[PDB]
C-alpha cells in the first residue's frame, strides 16, 4: 500500500510507483495498491481526492514496464492491454499510457526528448500539452492527436475520442505512424520508458482499478 509520494513496489517485469509529483500543486492524498505484479502482467488500484492547483496535474500513479531499452526503429512490436475502470467520473483527469524516447539511452526516465501518450479516458476537459494537429487512424481506430512541447520535451498524445476501459494493441503502431507521417527520428531515439496509469488535476474521492495491464518490448 503506496501513499507516500514516491513509494513504490516492484514484482516481475511491473514497477508500481504511487509518483505524486505534482503534490505541492494541491490539497490531497493518494494511495496506490498492488493487487499483483508478475512476468505475465499487473493489477492495482489508486484512490486520490485532490483539489486546488487547477490546472496543474497532482500525480501519475502508474505501472512501469521493465525492458530491453532500444532503438525505435529497432523495435518490432509493443503489444500491451489494459483494463481499468473509474468508480466516480465526476473527475477532472486522464488515464493514459506514457512513454519516453531519448537520444542517450541511459536519460533520466521520467522524462524524454521525446513522449508518446496515449490517452485512453479524459474526463472533465482536461487536454494534453500542446494544440490537436491530427486526426490519426492507428490498427483502424481514430485518434485525436495532439502536439506540445515545453522546450526541451516534445510531447505526442493519441486521444481517444471516447473511453476505451478494455484497450489491446500494439504501441508500435503508434511510433510507426509518428516516424512515417510525423518525422519522428526513430532511428536516433532509444525507447527508455513504459508505463501506464492515470493523471488527476482535480476531485475525487476516486478510484482507478487496473485489473490487468501487460506489456512487453520486442
Ligand atoms: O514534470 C515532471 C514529471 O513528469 C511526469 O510526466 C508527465 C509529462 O511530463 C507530461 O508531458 C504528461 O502530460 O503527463 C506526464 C504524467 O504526469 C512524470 O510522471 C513524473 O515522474 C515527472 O516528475
Amino acid at each position: 500500500q503506496l501513499c507516500d509520494q514516491y513509494a513504490t513496489y516492484t514484482g516481475g517485469v511491473y514497477t508500481i510507483n504511487n509518483n505524486l509529483w505534482g503534490k505541492d500543486a494541491g490539497s490531497g492524498s493518494q494511495c496506490t495498491t498492488v493487487n499483483s505484479a508478475s512476468s505475465a502482467g499487473t493489477s492495482w488500484s489508486t484512490k486520490w481526492n485532490w483539489s486546488g492547483g487547477e490546472n496543474s496535474v497532482k500525480s501519475y500513479a502508474n505501472s512501469g514496464l521493465t525492458f530491453n531499452k532500444k532503438l525505435v526503429s529497432q523495435i518490432s512490436q509493443i503489444p500491451t492491454t489494459a483494463r481499468w475502470s473509474y468508480d466516480n467520473t465526476g473527475i477532472r483527469a486522464d488515464v493514459a499510457y506514457d512513454l519516453f524516447t531519448a537520444a542517450d539511452i541511459n536519460h533520466v526516465t521520467w522524462s524524454g526528448d521525446y513522449e508518446l501518450m496515449i490517452w485512453l479516458a479524459r474526463y472533465g476537459g482536461v487536454q494534453p500539452i500542446g494544440s490537436q494537429i491530427a486526426t490519426a487512424t492507428v490498427d483502424g481506430q481514430t485518434w485525436e492527436l495532439w502536439y506540445g512541447a515545453n522546450g526541451s520535451q516534445k510531447t505526442y498524445s493519441f486521444v481517444a475520442p471516447t473511453p476505451i476501459t478494455s484497450f489491446q494493441g500494439d504501441v508500435n503502431d503508434f511510433f510507426k505512424y509518428l516516424t512515417q507521417n510525423h518525422g519522428f527520428p526513430a532511428s536516433s531515439q532509444y525507447l527508455i520508458t513504459l508505463q501506464f496509469g492515470t493523471a488527476p488535476f482535480t476531485g475525487g474521492p476516486a478510484t482507478l482499478s487496473v485489473s490487468n495491464w501487460s506489456a512487453s518490448v520486442q
